[PDB]
DNA sequence: AGCGTCAT
DNA sequence: ATATGACGCT
Protein backbone atom coordinates (compact mmCIF):
# COMPACT_ATOMS: atom_id res chain seq x y z
CA UNK A 1 0.00 0.00 0.00
CA UNK A 2 0.38 3.44 0.43
CA UNK A 3 0.84 3.70 4.36
CA UNK A 4 3.31 0.68 4.68
CA UNK A 5 6.74 1.38 5.06
CA UNK A 6 9.41 -0.68 3.47
CA UNK A 7 12.12 0.61 5.29
CA UNK A 8 13.95 2.07 2.54
CA UNK A 9 14.86 5.36 5.06
CA UNK A 10 18.38 4.21 5.65
CA UNK A 11 21.48 3.50 3.76
CA UNK A 12 23.79 1.35 6.11
CA UNK A 13 27.35 -0.70 5.38
CA UNK A 14 29.11 -3.53 7.27
CA UNK A 15 32.47 -3.84 6.68
CA UNK A 16 34.39 -6.66 7.14
CA UNK A 17 38.10 -7.43 7.41
CA UNK A 18 39.11 -10.27 5.15
CA UNK A 19 41.00 -13.24 7.25
CA UNK A 20 41.64 -10.07 9.64
CA UNK A 21 44.42 -11.50 11.72
CA UNK A 22 46.72 -13.37 8.86
CA UNK A 23 46.66 -9.84 7.21
CA UNK A 24 48.21 -8.50 10.04
CA UNK A 25 51.07 -11.10 10.29
CA UNK A 26 51.19 -10.92 6.69
CA UNK A 27 51.79 -7.37 6.62
CA UNK A 28 54.48 -7.72 9.38
CA UNK A 29 56.20 -10.85 7.42
CA UNK A 30 56.10 -10.33 3.36
CA UNK A 31 56.97 -14.53 3.24
CA UNK A 32 53.70 -15.50 4.56
CA UNK A 33 51.72 -12.90 1.93
CA UNK A 34 49.62 -15.21 -1.09
CA UNK A 35 50.37 -18.09 0.69
CA UNK A 36 48.20 -20.59 2.24
CA UNK A 37 48.59 -19.28 5.91
CA UNK A 38 46.61 -19.67 9.24
CA UNK A 39 47.25 -17.89 12.65
CA UNK A 40 47.56 -19.81 15.92
CA UNK A 41 47.55 -20.03 19.68
CA UNK A 42 49.25 -22.00 21.89
CA UNK A 43 51.95 -24.50 19.46
CA UNK A 44 52.23 -27.28 22.33
CA UNK A 45 48.42 -27.88 21.69
CA UNK A 46 48.72 -29.86 18.38
CA UNK A 47 50.59 -27.31 16.81
CA UNK A 48 47.93 -24.76 18.03
CA UNK A 49 44.14 -24.02 17.55
CA UNK A 50 43.41 -21.79 14.25
CA UNK A 51 41.51 -18.14 14.59
CA UNK A 52 41.90 -17.15 11.25
CA UNK A 53 42.84 -18.75 7.92
CA UNK A 54 43.97 -17.30 4.06
CA UNK A 55 41.81 -17.92 1.36
CA UNK A 56 44.36 -19.79 -0.16
CA UNK A 57 44.27 -22.21 2.92
CA UNK A 58 40.49 -21.73 3.03
CA UNK A 59 40.71 -23.66 -0.57
CA UNK A 60 42.42 -26.85 0.83
CA UNK A 61 39.86 -26.81 3.11
CA UNK A 62 41.26 -25.05 6.34
CA UNK A 63 38.92 -23.70 8.88
CA UNK A 64 38.65 -21.89 11.73
CA UNK A 65 38.67 -23.67 15.24
CA UNK A 66 40.81 -26.62 13.29
CA UNK A 67 44.41 -27.71 15.28
CA UNK A 68 47.25 -26.98 13.13
CA UNK A 69 48.52 -30.33 12.99
CA UNK A 70 45.19 -31.26 11.63
CA UNK A 71 45.23 -28.69 9.15
CA UNK A 72 48.51 -29.72 7.96
CA UNK A 73 46.98 -33.23 7.22
CA UNK A 74 44.63 -31.60 4.31
CA UNK A 75 47.38 -28.54 3.36
CA UNK A 76 50.84 -29.11 3.76
CA UNK A 77 52.51 -26.46 2.47
CA UNK A 78 50.63 -24.08 5.39
CA UNK A 79 52.04 -21.21 6.78
CA UNK A 80 51.74 -20.41 10.36
CA UNK A 81 51.56 -17.26 12.49
CA UNK A 82 51.27 -17.55 16.37
CA UNK A 83 49.82 -15.09 18.78
CA UNK A 84 52.08 -13.14 21.06
CA UNK A 85 51.89 -14.97 24.47
CA UNK A 86 52.28 -12.91 27.81
CA UNK A 87 51.90 -14.05 30.96
CA UNK A 88 51.20 -17.47 29.92
CA UNK A 89 48.63 -16.46 28.16
CA UNK A 90 47.25 -15.33 24.88
CA UNK A 91 47.98 -11.57 24.35
CA UNK A 92 45.81 -10.03 21.59
CA UNK A 93 47.12 -6.28 21.64
CA UNK A 94 48.59 -6.21 18.10
CA UNK A 95 45.20 -6.90 16.85
CA UNK A 96 43.48 -4.90 18.66
CA UNK A 97 46.10 -2.35 17.66
CA UNK A 98 45.39 -3.08 14.10
CA UNK A 99 41.76 -3.02 14.55
CA UNK A 100 42.09 1.07 15.63
CA UNK A 101 43.88 1.46 12.50
CA UNK A 102 40.98 0.48 10.26
CA UNK A 103 38.43 2.51 12.51
CA UNK A 104 39.74 5.89 12.43
CA UNK A 105 40.21 5.65 8.81
CA UNK A 106 36.44 4.62 8.77
CA UNK A 107 35.35 7.39 11.19
CA UNK A 108 36.45 10.39 8.73
CA UNK A 109 33.47 9.22 6.05
CA UNK A 110 30.91 8.59 9.37
CA UNK A 111 30.10 7.41 12.46
CA UNK A 112 30.93 4.00 12.81
CA UNK A 113 29.45 0.99 15.60
CA UNK A 114 32.27 -0.90 16.20
CA UNK A 115 31.13 -4.56 16.30
CA UNK A 116 33.92 -6.71 16.79
CA UNK A 117 37.84 -6.57 16.74
CA UNK A 118 37.46 -6.41 12.66
CA UNK A 119 34.18 -5.06 11.46
CA UNK A 120 31.97 -2.29 12.24
CA UNK A 121 28.59 -0.95 10.93
CA UNK A 122 28.47 2.59 8.93
CA UNK A 123 25.53 4.86 8.37
CA UNK A 124 26.07 6.68 5.35
CA UNK A 125 22.13 7.81 4.73
CA UNK A 126 23.73 11.90 5.53
CA UNK A 127 27.09 11.61 3.52
CA UNK A 128 24.82 9.95 0.35
CA UNK A 129 22.48 13.00 0.32
CA UNK A 130 25.33 15.59 0.94
CA UNK A 131 27.06 13.36 -2.18
CA UNK A 132 24.00 13.29 -3.94
CA UNK A 133 23.10 16.81 -4.26
CA UNK A 134 27.04 17.76 -5.40
CA UNK A 135 26.83 15.08 -8.13
CA UNK A 136 24.96 17.93 -9.74
CA UNK A 137 22.14 15.00 -11.41
CA UNK A 138 25.05 13.17 -12.86
CA UNK A 139 25.20 9.53 -14.19
CA UNK A 140 26.56 7.29 -12.30
CA UNK A 141 29.64 5.85 -13.63
CA UNK A 142 30.44 2.37 -13.52
CA UNK A 143 34.31 2.96 -12.99
CA UNK A 144 33.36 4.41 -9.64
CA UNK A 145 31.95 0.91 -8.51
CA UNK A 146 35.31 -1.19 -9.54
CA UNK A 147 34.73 -3.73 -7.01
CA UNK A 148 30.68 -3.74 -6.43
CA UNK A 149 28.19 -6.68 -7.05
CA UNK A 150 24.46 -6.04 -7.54
CA UNK A 151 22.89 -8.88 -5.37
CA UNK A 152 20.61 -10.62 -7.68
CA UNK A 153 22.18 -9.43 -11.51
CA UNK A 154 22.41 -10.28 -13.95
CA UNK A 155 19.34 -11.43 -15.52
CA UNK A 156 17.41 -12.31 -17.97
CA UNK A 157 18.08 -12.37 -22.38
CA UNK A 158 30.08 -14.20 -19.63
CA UNK A 159 31.52 -17.17 -18.11
CA UNK A 160 34.19 -15.90 -15.84
CA UNK A 161 33.45 -14.13 -12.29
CA UNK A 162 34.35 -10.58 -13.50
CA UNK A 163 32.60 -10.71 -16.61
CA UNK A 164 29.19 -11.67 -14.59
CA UNK A 165 29.53 -8.53 -12.43
CA UNK A 166 30.13 -6.27 -14.62
CA UNK A 167 26.73 -7.34 -16.73
CA UNK A 168 24.86 -7.26 -13.43
CA UNK A 169 26.41 -3.66 -12.19
CA UNK A 170 25.88 -2.70 -16.40
CA UNK A 171 22.17 -3.81 -16.03
CA UNK A 172 22.09 -2.36 -12.80
CA UNK A 173 23.23 1.11 -13.43
CA UNK A 174 21.46 1.25 -17.09
CA UNK A 175 18.00 1.23 -14.81
CA UNK A 176 18.95 3.46 -12.38
CA UNK A 177 17.06 6.74 -12.10
CA UNK A 178 18.92 9.70 -11.48
CA UNK A 179 16.43 12.06 -11.98
CA UNK A 180 15.02 11.56 -8.83
CA UNK A 181 17.21 12.06 -5.53
CA UNK A 182 14.61 10.44 -2.98
CA UNK A 183 15.12 6.67 -4.53
CA UNK A 184 16.64 4.23 -2.26
CA UNK A 185 18.00 2.42 -5.08
CA UNK A 186 19.77 5.54 -6.09
CA UNK A 187 20.98 6.04 -2.45
CA UNK A 188 22.45 2.22 -2.00
CA UNK A 189 24.11 3.27 -5.39
CA UNK A 190 25.88 6.44 -3.86
CA UNK A 191 26.02 4.52 -0.44
CA UNK A 192 28.17 2.30 -2.78
CA UNK A 193 30.44 4.51 -4.25
CA UNK A 194 31.32 6.30 -0.93
CA UNK A 195 32.54 2.36 0.49
CA UNK A 196 34.13 2.10 -2.55
CA UNK A 197 36.39 5.52 -1.58
CA UNK A 198 36.33 3.95 2.32
CA UNK A 199 37.77 0.84 1.34
CA UNK A 200 40.49 2.19 -0.96
CA UNK A 201 41.11 4.43 1.94
CA UNK A 202 41.59 1.53 4.37
CA UNK A 203 44.15 -0.45 1.86
CA UNK A 204 45.80 2.87 1.02
CA UNK A 205 46.70 3.61 4.43
CA UNK A 206 46.83 0.33 6.34
CA UNK A 207 47.60 -2.38 3.70
CA UNK A 208 44.50 -4.64 4.66
CA UNK A 209 41.77 -5.24 2.22
CA UNK A 210 37.95 -5.76 3.41
CA UNK A 211 34.64 -6.42 2.10
CA UNK A 212 31.33 -4.63 2.65
CA UNK A 213 27.68 -5.12 2.48
CA UNK A 214 25.46 -1.93 1.22
CA UNK A 215 21.99 -2.52 2.37
CA UNK A 216 19.49 -0.30 4.10
CA UNK A 217 19.77 -2.02 8.01
CA UNK A 218 22.27 -3.70 9.89
CA UNK A 219 21.38 -7.38 9.04
CA UNK A 220 21.19 -7.16 5.30
CA UNK A 221 24.46 -5.15 4.93
CA UNK A 222 26.27 -7.76 7.11
CA UNK A 223 24.60 -10.50 5.15
CA UNK A 224 25.64 -8.92 1.91
CA UNK A 225 29.17 -8.50 3.31
CA UNK A 226 29.74 -12.25 3.01
CA UNK A 227 28.19 -12.88 -0.50
CA UNK A 228 31.35 -12.27 -2.24
CA UNK A 229 34.12 -12.36 -0.09
CA UNK A 230 37.38 -11.31 0.02
CA UNK A 231 38.16 -8.22 -1.26
CA UNK A 232 34.75 -7.27 -2.78
CA UNK A 233 31.64 -5.27 -1.92
CA UNK A 234 27.75 -6.34 -2.58
CA UNK A 235 24.84 -4.31 -2.62
CA UNK A 236 21.50 -5.62 -1.72
CA UNK A 237 18.45 -3.56 -2.63
CA UNK A 238 15.00 -3.67 -1.42
CA UNK A 239 13.71 -5.45 -4.64
CA UNK A 240 16.57 -8.07 -4.23
CA UNK A 241 15.32 -9.80 -0.68
CA UNK A 242 12.36 -12.13 -2.32
CA UNK A 243 14.52 -13.95 -4.30
CA UNK A 244 17.35 -13.90 -1.94
CA UNK A 245 15.27 -14.81 1.18
CA UNK A 246 13.33 -17.50 -1.34
CA UNK A 247 16.32 -20.17 -0.38
CA UNK A 248 18.34 -18.30 2.08
CA UNK A 249 18.84 -20.81 5.57
CA UNK A 250 16.91 -19.14 8.42
CA UNK A 251 20.29 -19.82 10.65
CA UNK A 252 22.47 -17.52 8.39
CA UNK A 253 20.79 -14.11 9.22
CA UNK A 254 22.33 -12.33 12.42
CA UNK A 255 21.33 -13.42 15.68
CA UNK A 256 18.95 -16.34 14.25
CA UNK A 257 22.26 -19.18 14.15
CA UNK A 258 21.18 -20.50 18.08
CA UNK A 259 18.20 -21.94 19.92
CA UNK A 260 15.56 -19.29 18.23
CA UNK A 261 16.35 -19.98 14.84
CA UNK A 262 16.47 -24.05 15.33
CA UNK A 263 12.81 -23.44 17.17
CA UNK A 264 11.50 -21.09 14.25
CA UNK A 265 12.53 -24.25 11.69
CA UNK A 266 11.07 -26.46 14.25
CA UNK A 267 8.17 -25.07 15.40
CA UNK A 268 6.65 -23.34 11.78
CA UNK A 269 8.10 -26.37 9.71
CA UNK A 270 10.28 -24.18 7.62
CA UNK A 271 13.97 -23.47 6.42
CA UNK A 272 14.40 -20.39 4.26
CA UNK A 273 14.11 -17.16 5.64
CA UNK A 274 11.37 -15.97 3.02
CA UNK A 275 8.83 -18.71 3.89
CA UNK A 276 8.41 -16.35 7.25
CA UNK A 277 6.06 -14.22 5.52
CA UNK A 278 3.06 -16.30 5.52
CA UNK A 279 2.54 -15.95 9.17
CA UNK A 280 0.55 -12.82 10.51
CA UNK A 281 2.60 -11.16 13.11
CA UNK A 282 0.39 -11.92 15.94
CA UNK A 283 0.99 -15.61 15.17
CA UNK A 284 4.65 -15.09 15.23
CA UNK A 285 4.58 -13.04 18.46
CA UNK A 286 2.61 -15.75 19.67
CA UNK A 287 5.41 -18.44 19.09
CA UNK A 288 8.87 -16.51 19.93
CA UNK A 289 7.39 -13.93 22.02
CA UNK A 290 6.32 -10.26 21.78
CA UNK A 291 10.02 -8.82 20.56
CA UNK A 292 11.37 -12.03 18.35
CA UNK A 293 7.74 -12.04 16.37
CA UNK A 294 8.05 -8.39 15.86
CA UNK A 295 11.46 -8.51 14.59
CA UNK A 296 10.53 -11.99 12.96
CA UNK A 297 7.60 -10.28 10.77
CA UNK A 298 9.95 -7.76 9.38
CA UNK A 299 12.93 -8.98 9.16
CA UNK A 300 11.56 -11.74 6.91
CA UNK A 301 10.10 -8.46 4.95
CA UNK A 302 13.70 -7.17 4.61
CA UNK A 303 12.74 -4.39 7.32
CA UNK A 304 15.05 -4.10 10.44
CA UNK A 305 15.22 -0.51 12.63
CA UNK A 306 18.19 -1.39 15.01
CA UNK A 307 20.57 1.75 14.61
CA UNK A 308 24.02 2.23 13.76
CA UNK A 309 24.66 3.21 17.54
CA UNK A 310 27.84 5.86 17.71
CA UNK A 311 30.47 3.63 19.34
CA UNK A 312 33.67 2.90 17.83
CA UNK A 313 35.23 1.90 21.51
CA UNK A 314 34.27 -1.39 23.61
CA UNK A 315 32.26 -0.94 26.61
CA UNK A 316 33.93 -3.53 28.91
CA UNK A 317 37.74 -4.69 29.21
CA UNK A 318 38.44 -7.86 29.49
CA UNK A 319 40.59 -10.86 29.73
CA UNK A 320 40.31 -14.63 30.44
CA UNK A 321 42.04 -17.84 30.16
CA UNK A 322 40.62 -22.18 30.07
CA UNK A 323 42.55 -24.04 32.32
CA UNK A 324 40.98 -27.66 30.41
CA UNK A 325 40.63 -30.89 31.49
CA UNK A 326 43.90 -32.16 33.92
CA UNK A 327 45.33 -28.73 34.04
CA UNK A 328 42.71 -27.20 36.21
CA UNK A 329 43.32 -25.21 38.81
CA UNK A 330 43.18 -26.98 41.80
CA UNK A 331 45.42 -24.90 44.87
CA UNK A 332 44.69 -21.76 46.05
CA UNK A 333 48.05 -20.92 45.14
CA UNK A 334 47.20 -21.52 41.51
CA UNK A 335 43.91 -19.42 40.87
CA UNK A 336 46.35 -16.49 42.98
CA UNK A 337 48.76 -16.33 40.48
CA UNK A 338 46.47 -16.77 37.44
CA UNK A 339 44.35 -14.12 38.84
CA UNK A 340 47.19 -11.63 39.25
CA UNK A 341 48.24 -13.14 35.40
CA UNK A 342 44.89 -11.70 34.61
CA UNK A 343 44.97 -8.83 36.69
CA UNK A 344 48.25 -7.35 35.54
CA UNK A 345 47.23 -7.58 31.86
CA UNK A 346 44.06 -6.06 32.57
CA UNK A 347 45.62 -3.13 34.53
CA UNK A 348 48.15 -2.39 31.47
CA UNK A 349 44.97 -2.30 28.90
CA UNK A 350 43.17 -0.12 31.43
CA UNK A 351 45.84 2.64 32.19
CA UNK A 352 46.33 2.95 28.10
CA UNK A 353 42.51 3.10 27.93
CA UNK A 354 42.32 6.10 29.90
CA UNK A 355 44.90 7.80 28.64
CA UNK A 356 43.64 7.02 25.19
CA UNK A 357 39.92 7.69 25.91
CA UNK A 358 39.46 9.36 28.90
CA UNK A 359 37.42 7.29 30.55
CA UNK A 360 37.86 4.92 33.84
CA UNK A 361 36.35 1.72 34.40
CA UNK A 362 34.72 1.55 37.74
CA UNK A 363 33.41 -2.00 38.15
CA UNK A 364 35.23 -5.50 38.36
CA UNK A 365 33.88 -8.82 36.75
CA UNK A 366 34.81 -12.13 38.12
CA UNK A 367 33.58 -14.73 35.81
CA UNK A 368 34.64 -18.56 36.28
CA UNK A 369 34.17 -22.08 35.38
CA UNK A 370 33.63 -25.13 37.31
CA UNK A 371 35.17 -28.92 35.99
CA UNK A 372 32.32 -31.05 34.99
CA UNK A 373 29.69 -28.18 34.17
CA UNK A 374 29.86 -26.99 30.48
CA UNK A 375 28.08 -24.08 30.84
CA UNK A 376 30.57 -21.42 29.58
CA UNK A 377 30.44 -19.44 32.73
CA UNK A 378 29.66 -20.96 36.32
CA UNK A 379 29.34 -18.08 38.35
CA UNK A 380 29.90 -14.19 38.14
CA UNK A 381 30.64 -12.00 40.99
CA UNK A 382 31.20 -8.15 40.93
CA UNK A 383 32.80 -5.79 43.02
CA UNK A 384 34.34 -1.99 42.76
CA UNK A 385 36.87 -1.18 40.62
CA UNK A 386 38.72 2.00 42.57
CA UNK A 387 42.38 1.25 41.22
CA UNK A 388 44.10 0.28 38.62
CA UNK A 389 46.35 -2.14 40.37
CA UNK A 390 46.80 -5.83 39.66
CA UNK A 391 47.42 -7.02 42.78
CA UNK A 392 44.14 -5.23 44.97
CA UNK A 393 42.48 -6.29 41.37
CA UNK A 394 43.09 -9.95 41.87
CA UNK A 395 43.03 -9.91 45.91
CA UNK A 396 39.44 -8.44 45.16
CA UNK A 397 38.64 -10.80 42.57
CA UNK A 398 39.80 -13.81 44.76
CA UNK A 399 37.67 -12.15 47.71
CA UNK A 400 34.56 -12.61 45.88
CA UNK A 401 34.92 -16.44 44.64
CA UNK A 402 36.93 -17.77 47.52
CA UNK A 403 33.59 -19.02 48.83
CA UNK A 404 32.91 -21.28 46.21
CA UNK A 405 36.36 -23.63 47.61
CA UNK A 406 34.24 -26.32 48.59
CA UNK A 407 37.42 -28.25 49.96
CA UNK A 408 37.74 -28.21 53.44
CA UNK A 409 42.01 -28.45 53.33
CA UNK A 410 43.16 -25.10 53.62
CA UNK A 411 45.30 -25.28 50.28
CA UNK A 412 43.54 -27.02 48.00
CA UNK A 413 40.52 -25.14 45.74
CA UNK A 414 37.69 -27.74 44.92
CA UNK A 415 36.19 -28.36 42.23
CA UNK A 416 39.02 -27.71 40.19
CA UNK A 417 38.47 -24.77 38.27
CA UNK A 418 38.43 -24.47 33.94
CA UNK A 419 38.53 -21.26 33.65
CA UNK A 420 38.88 -17.31 35.21
CA UNK A 421 37.63 -14.04 33.25
CA UNK A 422 38.06 -10.95 34.66
CA UNK A 423 36.39 -7.83 33.38
CA UNK A 424 36.57 -4.17 33.73
CA UNK A 425 33.35 -2.45 32.87
CA UNK A 426 31.03 0.17 33.65
CA UNK A 427 32.75 3.30 32.51
CA UNK A 428 33.08 6.67 33.61
CA UNK A 429 34.49 9.66 31.56
CA UNK A 430 37.96 11.00 32.98
C1' DA B 1 22.57 -8.33 40.33
C1' DG B 2 23.46 -12.83 38.27
C1' DC B 3 22.59 -15.79 34.39
C1' DG B 4 21.70 -17.08 29.31
C1' DT B 5 22.20 -16.23 24.20
C1' DC B 6 24.77 -15.17 20.10
C1' DA B 7 28.72 -14.04 17.96
C1' DT B 8 33.63 -13.20 15.95
C1' DA C 1 41.57 -32.82 23.41
C1' DT C 2 42.71 -28.75 25.46
C1' DA C 3 39.74 -15.32 23.89
C1' DT C 4 36.81 -12.04 24.16
C1' DG C 5 32.44 -8.81 23.32
C1' DA C 6 27.34 -7.25 23.06
C1' DC C 7 23.06 -7.66 24.88
C1' DG C 8 18.39 -9.96 26.85
C1' DC C 9 15.65 -11.96 30.81
C1' DT C 10 14.32 -11.91 35.47
N1 LIG D 1 41.04 -15.54 19.90
C1 LIG D 1 40.04 -15.81 19.02
N2 LIG D 1 39.89 -15.00 17.94
C2 LIG D 1 38.92 -15.23 17.01
C3 LIG D 1 38.00 -16.36 17.18
N3 LIG D 1 37.15 -16.32 16.12
C4 LIG D 1 37.49 -15.25 15.36
N4 LIG D 1 38.56 -14.60 15.89
C5 LIG D 1 39.28 -13.40 15.40
C6 LIG D 1 40.23 -13.81 14.27
C7 LIG D 1 39.58 -13.19 13.05
O1 LIG D 1 40.54 -12.82 12.06
C8 LIG D 1 38.89 -11.97 13.61
C9 LIG D 1 37.75 -11.51 12.73
O2 LIG D 1 36.72 -12.48 12.71
P1 LIG D 1 36.03 -12.93 11.33
O3 LIG D 1 35.74 -11.75 10.49
O4 LIG D 1 34.72 -13.79 11.63
N5 LIG D 1 37.09 -14.07 10.52
P2 LIG D 1 38.27 -13.37 9.43
O5 LIG D 1 38.22 -11.89 9.49
O6 LIG D 1 39.71 -13.88 9.86
O7 LIG D 1 37.93 -13.87 7.94
P3 LIG D 1 36.69 -13.32 7.06
O8 LIG D 1 36.01 -12.21 7.82
O9 LIG D 1 37.23 -12.77 5.77
O10 LIG D 1 35.78 -14.49 6.76
O11 LIG D 1 38.39 -12.39 14.88
C10 LIG D 1 38.23 -17.20 18.38
O12 LIG D 1 37.50 -18.20 18.62
N6 LIG D 1 39.23 -16.88 19.22
MG1 LIG E 1 36.69 -10.46 8.86
MG1 LIG F 1 34.55 -9.79 11.59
Amino acid sequence: GPHMATGQDRVVALVDMDCFFVQVEQRQNPHLRNKPCAVVQYKSWKGGGIIAVSYEARAFGVTRSMWADDAKKLCPDLLLAQVRESRGKANLTKYREASVEVMEIMSRFAVIERASIDEAYVDLTSAVQERLQKLQGQPISADLLPSTYIEGLPQGPTVQKEGMRKQGLFQWLDSLQIDNLTSPDLQLTVGAVIVEEMRAAIERETGFQCSAGISHNKVLAKLACGLNKPNRQTLVSHGSVPQLFSQMPIRKIRSLGGKLGASVIEILGIEYMGELTQFTESQLQSHFGEKNGSWLYAMCRGIEHDPVKPRQLPKTIGCSKNFPGKTALATREQVQWWLLQLAQELEERLTKDRNDNDRVATQLVVSIRVQGDKRLSSLRRCCALTRYDAHKMSHDAFTVIKNCNTSGIQTEWSPPLTMLFLCATKFSAS
